C-alpha cells in the first residue's frame, strides 16, 4: 500500500497535499536541522501573508528562491523542516491554516489510508510526499 498511497498523494492538488500533511502532523502528537535552520528563520521573519505564500509555493512547486533552496536538501531534512514549520504554526510564530478548514474527501481518504499503516510505513509515505516539493528545473 505504500507505493499506492504515495502515488495517490502525488495526484492530489497542492491544496489537498498541503492540508493532508498538516493533519498528518497533528496526528503524530497523539503517539539537527543542518542547513535548513536559516530558511526556517527566514520564514519566521516574513509577514503572515508571505508565510502562507511560501508554504503554498512549496506545495505548488513554484519557482522561487525558497523553493530552489528546499529542493537541494535531503529527504529527512525536508521532513524536519515541515515538522518545525508545524510547531511554529502551533506556537503562533507562523501563520495558521484557515480557521474552520475541512479536509476534502479525497485528502481524507489518503490520510485514512496512512493512519492504517505501520509507523515506519507512515513515515515512508510522508518522506516521499514532501521530497518533490519546491522547485527543480
Ligand atoms: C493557505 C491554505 C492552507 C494552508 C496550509 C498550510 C499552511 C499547511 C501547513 C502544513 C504543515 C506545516 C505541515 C507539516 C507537516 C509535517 C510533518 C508531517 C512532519 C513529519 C516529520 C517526521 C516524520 C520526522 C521524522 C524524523 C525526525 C523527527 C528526525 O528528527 C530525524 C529522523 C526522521 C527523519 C525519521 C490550506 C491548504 C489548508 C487551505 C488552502 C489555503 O489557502
Amino acid at each position: 500500500m505504500v507505493p499506492a498511497t504515495i502515488a495517490r498523494f502525488s495526484q492530489l492538488n497542492a491544496e489537498d497535499q498541503l492540508a493532508l500533511i498538516w493533519f498528518a502532523y497533528l496526528e503524530m502528537g497523539k503517539t539537527s536541522m543542518q542547513l535548513a535552520e536559516n530558511a526556517l528563520k527566514e520564514i519566521q521573519a516574513m509577514g503572515p501573508l508571505q508565510q502562507t505564500q511560501a508554504m503554498c509555493d512549496l506545495a505548488n512547486r513554484a519557482d522561487t528562491p525558497l523553493c530552489r533552496t528546499y529542493a537541494s536538501w535531503s529527504p529527512n531534512i525536508k521532513l524536519g523542516f515541515w515538522y518545525r514549520l508545524g510547531e511554529l504554526m502551533e506556537q503562533g510564530f507562523v501563520a495558521p491554516i484557515p480557521a474552520g478548514y475541512q479536509l476534502s474527501a479525497n485528502a481524507n481518504a489518503v490520510l485514512a489510508t496512512i493512519q492504517g499503516l505501520e509507523s515506519g510505513q507512515q513515515i515512508t509515505v510522508l518522506r516521499n510526499a514532501v521530497v518533490d516539493m519546491g522547485f527543480t528545473a
